[PDB]
């Protein structure tokens, strides 16, 4: 759905920033 990290709940414009933000806040996807 429209780029919303359904961690952190956070929702950005780009993908990016919701990558990033894995790779940021999350960092570690794994
Ligand atoms: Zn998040």
């Amino acid at each position: 759905k429209a780029y919303a990290c359904g961690l952190c709940n956070r929702a950005f414009t780009r993908r990016d920033l919701l990558i990033r933000h894995a790779q940021k806040i999350h960092s570690g996807n794994l």
